[PDB]
């Protein structure tokens, strides 16, 4: 019974960061400050542990006591599919509180536990495809910070810095409310043009614009991007409208990648394929409720001969990318000229996603998700 | 480098069996005789091994030397996805010799190797869903053996025996060439009716008839089955005709399950979903080239809210069934009144798929595929 789960624990601690979020949830660089971060730990009878990180609300006591502990405690930790399905079945009746984000952090901690228990990196446990992968530099949403990302030229200058670092692909997130004047298609296209001019024709370029443009605006944006040879347009319209995406994909030559934020996990993503609503599928550990359903999405896409680009940085996403073939990139970011991404997090002793000078991220040969957790730091900076 | 593959070995040995195959490849009971069986073994630097069984031609020296050793020797055995994709890429140029059956046994041996190395059952390594599952009793193709499966009544009598054993589902394979008079739709329906009459309304019934009936014959067969409340009709037409299956499914109320034998792995099975060619998907370790692509097919199906019924007995298929939710049964057979399935194989010390008196097969808690191999027997009965 050494494999039986005995504890589900949450530790909230302060991390020091310059990352802030605006009222709509977009990240920007700001003053250094302390932000509450949560670590979920699952422990088995033999004392083995697995861990994963998320925002405190996602693993708050209401959710832990009412849902997570009831499913997990006393169960064989290796039954990840049964445990995931148990949580999935409880979402409908959860009064909107058992979210995909909660499923995701639980699933990740269980994968980390299995990997740590076996001394195996998660992607090797899944069945490895690649030990390294090209990353694209994923640039923060636009701002109104002088010399930051305030002008099209600012994007161009930052792109030059990213190319020098070794990135072979770059994705712009352009300007969104509450940026005072945003959004504006012509401005977004000017940023895209400045980047293409700055980096030349052989660096791959992508854009993730304001996520709720009208059909007419997204059409204008996409048509403008085709002149610049961009690789994809990402979430330019409200993803709750599958029909809008079929229409836009049919009208644009440039590949449309999606859905990123839409709910419904792998099930709903099958509908995007069935309806021809995108040319490249999207998934993400946080978007579909864990590594387990993210793998399902990757396989779904591959069966249709499609790529499925994995949304988000950090180990959990990197291991999905490393275990699968049909994905061009790991998403490395968000990035901003005021910040050095390689500084990492104060609660991790080393990067989960180090990138060489040629633009390849190498998956750390460390057990589980391979997050090099500074447990002492976390204990010294505990909130609750 | 303990995880690096050092050897790929094939041992051909004689198994004593009463199973014979007719000219079309359908199994029937016959005289006890010795049949050549092959075991593929993959070994790593640390001496750990994984094994899987197949027919000798599938792992003959041509295939092993030209394809398998070149991909595997010197590689990290845990990179199952990379190694599978490497073999898949070589199939096109293999002059038709590198078959899905060869990919399957290799993938299975690699899974067994990982599981044995880690002391973990394969389904637990994948991420467990269930430790037991209902089995249906899968009856051999019809014959002309008196008291065997020669008449509709013979199927009825055998079905009574299967129900007493504990099976909660039964699948008939009916009469096929070279049975002298076969095939005949009315005879197949009479067997189906005899079984329904024998077992009553609460045992689930399925039929896998002659695999190449015309559209008109398959339609008559399916319409006849609806009167008997059968759960599915399986491969009644040439599966190379996807369009015939769309037509048949649209015409029948009874669920059509497929494709079983069609090539193209998970890629082609996506086409069966896209075209609405079946109501229930089918996969199988031997049919799609391994546990790895079988899992992909299961996930593909689940994303569409469909079931995917796993073709074939033995550990390799049982572990797929145990790791996934969207499958009603493990297929236990082929079965015949002249044979006791629970006798098992002379080269295995115990059953990989023991079934209780309530009809549940319990996955053995043994590492890897959990095949209880009698290595001594194999050594004593070696051919080459
Ligand atoms: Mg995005
Ligand atoms: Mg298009
Ligand atoms: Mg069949
Ligand atoms: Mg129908
Ligand atoms: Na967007
Ligand atoms: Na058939």
């Amino acid at each position: 019974s050494h494999m039986i789960i005995t504890d589900v624990e949450v530790r909230v601690f302060r991390t020091t960061t310059r990352r802030h979020s605006d009222s709509a949830g977009h990240a920007h660089p700001g003053p250094a400050h302390q932000v509450e971060q949560a670590m979920l730990t699952v422990r088995t009878e033999d004392g083995q542990e697995g861990h994963s990180f998320t925002a405190p609300e996602i693993v708050r006591p209401h959710v832990i006591e009412k849902f997570v502990k009831k499913v997990l405690i006393g169960e064989d930790h290796r039954d990840r599919e049964r445990l995931w399905q148990d949580l999935a079945h409880w979402q409908r009746g959860s009064a909107a509180q058992l979210t995909d984000r909660t499923l995701a952090v639980v699933d990740c901690a269980l994968w980390d536990l299995a990997g740590r228990s076996l001394g195996q990196p998660v992607y090797k446990l899944i069945g490895g495809y690649r030990d390294k992968v090209l990353a694209y530099g994923s640039i923060m949403c636009g701002d109104e910070l002088e010399g930051g990302l305030a002008t099209p030229e600012d994007y161009g200058r930052f792109a030059e810095t990213l190319v020098k670092r070794g990135y072979k692909g770059i994705k712009l997130h352009t300007w969104m409310p509450p940026v005072s004047w945003a959004p504006d298609v012509k401005m977004d296209l000017k940023a895209c043009a400045a980047v293409r001019e700055a980096v030349g024709p052989d660096i791959r370029l992508m854009i993730d614009a304001f996520h709720w443009y009208s059909r007419t605006d997204a059409l204008a944006l996409g048509r403008g991007l085709e002149k610049l040879g961009f690789d994809w347009i990402e979430e330019p319209m409200d993803e709750q409208s599958l029909s809008s995406y079929k229409w836009l994909s049919d009208n644009l030559d440039i590949p449309v990648v999606g859905p990123e934020s839409a709910a419904g996990k792998h099930w709903h993503r099958a509908e995007w394929i069935k309806a021809g609503a995108c040319d490249i599928l999207r998934t993400g550990v946080n978007d579909v409720g864990g590594i387990t359903p993210a793998l399902k999405t990757m396989h779904l896409a591959e069966a249709f001969g499609m790529e499925c680009e994995v949304h988000g940085n950090t180990a959990m996403n990197l291991h999905v990318v490393a275990a699968t073939k049909n994905c061009r990139w790991y998403e490395r970011g968000l990035l901003h000229p005021f910040l050095e991404y390689d500084d990492g997090h104060d609660y991790l002793k080393s990067l989960s996603d180090p990138m060489d000078r040629d633009g390849f991220v190498h998956v750390p040969d460390r057990p589980g998700l391979g997050e090099d957790i500074d447990f002492t730091f976390i204990d010294n900076n505990r909130v609750r």
